[PDB]
This record gives structure tokens, sequence and C-alpha cells, in this order.
């Protein structure tokens, strides 16, 4: 999928982690949620389009994704022990690193 769709599911996801009612809601979102970020870390964001892909500047926006499946798996493992509160409050801690991504390439 394209960078915009990956995160539109990002957004959606996100949303519905917030207002789940069960451990198992947030895993099945979660899920959706590395897929797509993996997905997205293939993409090369309009802003590095002139950039080399061997450029810092690439690598650092890969390895933003790969922060954000260490917070999905951080938070999969608590939803999978049925921790539906924990897993919720490990799921906020992606948002300042979807801020911050945004912040130097969006
Ligand atoms: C870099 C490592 C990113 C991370 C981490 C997150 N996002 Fe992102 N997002 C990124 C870029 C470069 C862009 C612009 C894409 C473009 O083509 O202009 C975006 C955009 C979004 C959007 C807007 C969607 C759209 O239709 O353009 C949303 C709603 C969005 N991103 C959400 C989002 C969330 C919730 C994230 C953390 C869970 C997140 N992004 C991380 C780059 C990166
Ligand atoms: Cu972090």
């Amino acid at each position: 999928a394209d960078l915009e769709d990956n995160m539109e599911t990002l957004n959606d996801n996100l949303k519905v982690i917030e207002k789940a009612d069960n451990a198992a809601q947030v895993k099945d979102a979660l899920t959706k949620m590395r897929a797509a970020a993996l997905d997205a870390q293939k993409a090369t964001p309009p802003k590095l389009e002139d950039k080399s892909p061997d450029s810092p500047e690439m690598w650092d926006f890969r390895h933003g994704f790969d922060h954000l499946v260490y917070h999905i798996d951080d938070a999969l493992k608590l939803a999978n022990e049925g921790k539906v509160k924990e897993a919720q409050a490990a799921a906020e801690q992606l948002k300042c690193h979807c801020n911050a991504c945004h912040q130097k390439y969006r």
C-alpha cells in the first residue's frame, strides 16, 4: 500500500485501541499497525524523494518504523497477557514518535 494509506491505517487503529473494551481488540488493532508500519517503511516519503536511498535521512526514516514496531511489540505482549489498560497505555507511547517523524519528514 502507499504511504498515505498506511498512515491512515496507523491512525485509525490507534483510535480503535483507545476505545477498546478488551485486550484482544487491542491486539487485533496492533497487528494491523505492525503490518502498516513495515509497509510504510518501504516507501520513500515525498520530502526525501531527492535524497540518496542510502542517505542518513532515509535510514533515520526507516529506523523510525523499527522503533514504532518496538512499541507495538511491547503493547502486543501486554495485550496477549489480557492486560487491557496496560496495553492501551503502552500504545500511547507511540504518539510522540508519530509526531517526531512528521516534524522531520512530513
Ligand atoms: C516516519 C518514521 C513516520 C512515522 C513513525 C509515522 N508517520 Fe505518519 N506520516 C509520515 C510521513 C512522511 C507522512 C506524509 C505522507 C505524505 O505522502 O505526505 C505521514 C502522514 C501521516 C498522516 C496523514 C495521512 C495522509 O493522508 O497524508 C497521518 C494521519 C499519519 N501520518 C499518522 C501517523 C500515526 C498515527 C503514526 C504513529 C502511530 C505515524 N503517522 C507515524 C511518516 C511517519
Ligand atoms: Cu520510544
